[PDB]
DNA sequence: GATCCCAGCGCG
DNA sequence: CAGAACTTGGGGAGCC
DNA sequence: GGCTCCCCAAGT
DNA sequence: TCTGCGCGCTGGGATC
């Protein structure tokens, strides 16, 4: 009572509170759908309460959070739950305003995660409820297929695709993908709320195995157990996909009672796998799927001018089949466009606007709807357009979307860092200098040894020295202008100016009860992206600090550990790495292989186009001398005699025929302007034919090692000037 | 103290509170710029407080609002203001935590409106403060022009354009339009906060004339005085624009002290005029400028599939120079796409999604970002694409944007109504039936008399009877199924089902202290868009209701008054109308004139294209017979002899030359595929040439009255089937 | 020695 | 993702 | 007989 | 227009 979002039932806390089944719904769309279904089901015994998204993990959080969490307190009040109270008897159950709890949400993985979090919360706080079938879920269809009047509902993508791949005609039906609850109309809620048999599963507790499964899924202690469990699941899925064995979808016709064991080990695990795919990047290009979609859309659009972040995000959502949320796209844009100190070393997207500074580490950026960006010319250098003809593209809803992974010239993952936070894994890879990497890979090309490389950050004046394997020390710049004055001119990585100031200066300037005052005053001269602290203190205290160490006193040093080199290899698998050299070698091997493939593809395409140009030259020369006559000629006879004259059909188009497989057409010669009959056009066409004839041999006489050199040479050719322009303005 | 958004000065309520100048800035962007300038100006004497948008009009509101208004209470606490306290002495001034108040906002009209509202507040509550120069404004430049190193700042559009039209080369400078405060970077705030002399004006009180001006601007009593004041200003502006006399911008070099009189009568009046343009629609097409921009962008895009509302709104903002706000575009889309009962009779944009129902009158619509729409085929019928060649298009920032006003076949304003709330005027025009209007205009075309017409609403089962000039009665449908049971099957216009139910049934079902219970029970059977109330009551009470009148008792009748027919005529002037017939006659006259113009334009274009086709036929016929030879021929000599042979250059392009004014080119007779030398293409070209030769005469033998007939015939031809499809599904 | 809290990012 | 004030004028219903 | 409050829409 | 919680893992700094 008194909670604004309470669409409670009539019998709330009444005589029949054991029959009042509150519906838990994440989202206002789900709340509206429940309200629409209330007309069918009535408001006497059903109450509606929305959720805020994802809930706190009580087993993983502190008691202070539990007390201070609004949503847990609200649900406890509404159900009538009591702290530490045991509910293993019906007399205590009568104290609750509601009898049963029903959960319903999207059919995607995040909904399963929400069910899992609710299960964990209930089991941790009041496990005995599970013994009485306290929880049920309202499933909703995810796919609807239409044929005339017949409508088929599919609750699982696997069974839906099984049905789809067993139809005489896919076009005989229209398929609608219900990837949410806002898509469903209020009218469909009538059908949803008219069928409890098809839309109600009950969480039937089995035994201690369910408790063990929940603990495995949610106890922070069993992280490594989660790692091995996910690895076993991944291996099983790999075996299934390499053997073609279909899996057993849980949403069966007779499926009405579900154990927590199957829910945890069958669908929440699918969410864990999806989260791992979302978060942990790929070794091949260092792009999480969201970033890959962003870049694929930016390439397809090929925008030549400024575009608003929201507009580009909407374009990404529409032409790349992104189905998670637009604000995530806005965050991805603002992350990939950041270029200040400690952020991305290479800014693929130009930050035309307030994208954040060292003051807050990108948390002070302007709103993402008044900031523009455009493709920096560097990115196209990293991913040559010609290379795209080899990438294995994907299909979502029978639409052409992003490839599995892009292919750059330089290993992108070890350039701009990687901060991925999966489930059962993680990834924290620092930055490196681009020129050092390109020199190392050029040396590797020549057969020399790869020089060991140390992490570096763009325009980072501080020095980093390795103190051990995957163990480095980051240190700022401290100077002593005069005997009782010091200057800070550099800060460690991930040490924002505002946070460092507020956490260091005044906590130590005036001090606390535990630590007295140290310094007297400080003056800051902060430029756009540089820190200049001038601190004056008592002479003796600065002498003590020098005795104690200037870096040690001011906390201008920090430890960086990189014991979590976990990436996705070329063949789509999770792999933990040890040092940079292994990743560099793997990238080198794959890049050589794709140079082999692209040389073959380029030589084939160039041969086909040279053949086409030679045919065009032959035909125009025949026309000039009058050997060919088409004036007032029938199309069929003309085509027949051209075939008999020794002309081949569409070599360029015929070239694409060999690509996809693994009457005759002469439009290309015939779709030519009459200007071609002028001598200047003839000379120009002959010139182009000869140029292509030279160029095909020039390329076929090269080697894959040769072509990489100009890739790096061109990449570095204008890398300096833009970086010079990055400093010439400043 | 304790207000979260307070960046107060150090001396807040201290010894020198008379020197603490709080800054009032609407927008978090303006707050951020103020914070950036705080570094230059120091936080000792300056405090920062942001606005919430637009503030309450204290002179026009009740005391309950004043007590319950968060903005006013917060600002009163921050300044230390006291109710009913007089501040006409320095001793009372020292009770205030702040000495001066500075106002800073955008340079557009809304900023002037915010200054006006603040002035009204201060004058109404504590006028004596104005006698002591209590208020000052911080102006910011609106246009920045760049040339190499020189930068010029312009604070007023008039002076900026005066400078612009007096330059040897506009491209010698780059112009940036600072149409906001988020555009300005923090670095520019340094320059802004370094120059008070150029960015500080003080509100110097003059006398009772200032008080009279404020009262005129803000007192609800002087609405008519505002009407005549605005009319006089409009007449003066018309005289100036017809005589070319420039106006005197107050943003002068020596301008440092400003009187409230000038502020009211030279800028805030401009905001009133702009609001009038925004709100009061146009006579010709009933589109406010926002709706016109939406339709212009929708036509240019010519989207053939569903598009998200947010995506289309962003497209509007970028390709139509809209510079107000995206949420306004979302509201405009959701308004123009609405099609339920009582809403738009004609839905130009198909509402593909939950756009709202009769339950809440469009206030229950889904999220503006989860809903799609696309151009209904009907709209293109109203605005034929060929007609667009006559509209006078506009230019913003030297970019091609929407025209002044579109020409439809039917008068659009009297079709979907008009609900505009301007300043000093208003407009409320109800709906009408399309078929009735088209029949009336067809009769007007034949010289007959225009039948008087009554307002009608699409699918509105209720009946409307006129009770006087601009005075109508709207009545629902109530029946008596049995002697003690009634059924309501229709509600008056603008009477939403939920609002009517909550305001009628339960205030009368159970009654109040003043009125006891009347009915016993009610059951509703509400379909998608129909109301079905079945009410059972005591027999004697229903007998009394029949004695008192069934419509009267249930409030199923309402009065509609249309004494505010105020529109914008073709010449862009405000005009108050009396009845529908005058508007119809004006639209009829302008539409006949534009048919005359379009007939002339079409005959000219058709003649030019027929000439071009005849030239192409002559050339190809010459080529077939060999009279013309171009094989291996020089371009220059070929062009010369073609000129001498009697061929003219680009008649279609030459046709456009005459349009814009109020060497020879032969690509069109040369840019054809070699298929043109085949006999089939020759026969086809002859067929088109002859068809155009027939068609030009067929059109030139018609009359403007004729061409309208098929416009209406085609419009009605498929008007029924879509309306039939609107009901066939239901 | 040991526990606790927080900052990094694509998501609900 | 969602929910939150005000403007500006006409006119209609509902209280005293 | 009269004052008061609210709904309508493109904007802060 | 803005502003508000939680996730999931690693590891580092502070506090006891
Ligand atoms: C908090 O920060 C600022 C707020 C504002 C106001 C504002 C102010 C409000 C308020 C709401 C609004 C809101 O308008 C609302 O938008 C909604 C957008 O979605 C649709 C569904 O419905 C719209 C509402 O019909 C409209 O009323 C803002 C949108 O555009 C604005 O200009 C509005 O309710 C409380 O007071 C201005 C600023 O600087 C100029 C700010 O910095
Ligand atoms: C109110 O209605 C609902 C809210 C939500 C949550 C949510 C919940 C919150 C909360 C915040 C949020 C918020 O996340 C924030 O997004 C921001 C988007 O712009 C940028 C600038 O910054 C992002 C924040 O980094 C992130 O924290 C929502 C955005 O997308 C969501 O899914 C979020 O703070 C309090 O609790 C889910 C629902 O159903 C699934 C709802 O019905
Ligand atoms: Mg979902
Ligand atoms: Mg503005």
């Amino acid at each position: 009572k008194g909670i604004p979002k309470l669409d409670d039932a009539n019998d709330a806390g009444g005589k029949h509170s054991l029959e009042c089944t509150l519906i838990l719904t994440e989202g206002d769309s789900a709340k509206s759908l429940a309200v629409s279904g209330l007309g069918v089901i009535g408001r006497d015994r059903y109450g509606v309460f929305p959720l805020r998204g994802k809930i706190l993990n009580v087993r993983e959080a502190s008691h202070k959070q539990i007390m201070e969490n609004a949503e847990i307190n609200n649900i406890i009040k509404i159900v009538g739950l009591q702290y530490k109270k045991s509910y293993d008897d019906a007399e205590s159950l009568k104290t609750l305003r509601y009898g049963k709890i029903m959960i319903m949400t999207d059919q995607d993985q995040d909904g399963s995660h929400i069910k899992g979090l609710l299960i964990n919360f209930i089991h941790h706080n009041w496990p005995s409820l599970l013994k009485h079938g306290f929880l049920e879920e309202f499933i909703t269809p995810i796919v609807k297929a239409s044929k005339n009047k017949q409508e088929l509902s599919f609750y699982s993508i696997p069974e839906f695709d099984e049905w789809k791949k067993h139809i005489e005609n896919q076009k005989a039906w229209k398929i609608k993908y219900y990837k949410g609850l806002g898509t469903s109309t209020a009218k469909e809620a009538k059908e949803y709320f008219a069928d409890m048999e098809r839309h109600r599963i009950l969480f039937r507790y089995a035994g201690p195995e369910d408790d063990a499964a929940i603990t495995l899924a949610f106890s922070k202690k069993k992280i490594d157990d989660r790692k091995e469990w996910l690895t076993n699941f991944m291996e099983d899925r790999r075996q299934r996909r390499l053997h073609g064995l279909p899996e057993q979808f849980l949403y069966g016709t007779a499926t009405k009672h579900l154990t927590y064991n199957d829910f945890i080990n069958k669908e929440l695990i699918l969410f864990s796998n999806s989260d791992n795919e979302r978060s942990i990047p790929s070794l091949v290009d260092g792009f999480k799927p969201g970033q890959r979609k962003v870049l694929f859309t930016c390439f397809k659009r090929n925008d030549k001018r400024e575009v608003k972040v929201a507009q580009l995000a909407g374009s990404v959502a529409e032409m790349s089949a992104y189905h998670h949320g637009e604000q995530a796209l806005m965050m991805t844009i603002v992350n990939l466009a950041q270029n200040f100190v400690g952020s991305n070393n290479i800014n693929l997207l130009q930050p035309i606007g307030q994208f954040g500074t060292r003051l807050h580490g990108g948390k002070d950026a302007a709103s993402p709807r008044y900031i523009f960006t455009m493709l920096s010319t560097l990115a196209r250098l990293l991913f040559p357009a010609v290379d795209d003809n080899l990438l294995k593209f994907l299909y979502d809803d029978n639409q052409r979307v992003e490839p599995e992974w892009y292919i750059p010239i330089i290993p992108m993952v070890l350039i701009n860092g990687a901060e991925g936070i999966g489930t059962g894994w993680a990834c924290k890879l620092p930055n490196y200098d681009a020129r050092e990497i390109v020199n190392n890979v050029r040396r590797m090309l020549d057969g020399l040894d790869p020089h060991p490389m140390l992490p570096n950050y763009k325009n980072f004046k501080g020095t980093i020295q390795e103190l051990g394997q995957n163990q480095y020390a980051v240190s700022g710049e401290i100077f002593v202008v005069d005997r009782n004055t010091v200057e800070i001119t550099e800060l460690p990585v991930r040490t924002w100016t505002q946070v460092y100031k507020e956490q260091v200066l005044e906590p130590m300037l005036n001090g606390t009860d535990k630590t007295p005052a140290l310094i007297s005053d400080y003056k800051e001269y902060h430029t756009d992206t540089t820190v200049k602290f001038v601190v004056k203190m008592t002479e003796e205290k600065l002498a003590q600090a020098e005795a104690a160490g200037l870096h040690k006193v001011f906390k201008l040093q920090t430890t960086l550990t990189c014991n979590s080199m976990v990436l996705f290899d070329h063949m789509g698998c999770l792999k933990k790495y040890e040092t940079v050299q292994d990743i560099l070698k793997e990238f080198f091997d794959l890049r050589l292989s794709y140079y082999g493939l692209r040389k073959e593809w380029l030589v084939g395409m160039l041969g086909a186009e040279s053949t086409k140009l030679n045919n065009q030259a032959r035909f125009i020369l025949e026309k000039i001398q009058g050997k060919i006559t088409i004036e007032n000629r029938s199309k069929k006879d003309l085509i027949q005699m051209l075939v008999q004259r020794g002309y081949e059909s569409d070599p360029v188009k015929a070239w694409k025929e060999a690509q996809e497989k693994a009457g005759p057409d002469f439009n290309y010669i015939l779709n030519m302007s009459l200007w071609s009959l002028t001598k200047e056009k003839v000379e120009e066409l002959i010139k182009q034919r000869d140029a292509k004839g030279r160029e095909v041999n020039d390329l076929k006489r090269k080697s894959p090692s040769d072509l990489w050199k100009e890739d790096l040479a061109a990449f570095v050719e204008e890398l300096d000037k833009v970086e010079s322009q990055e400093r010439e303005d400043v």
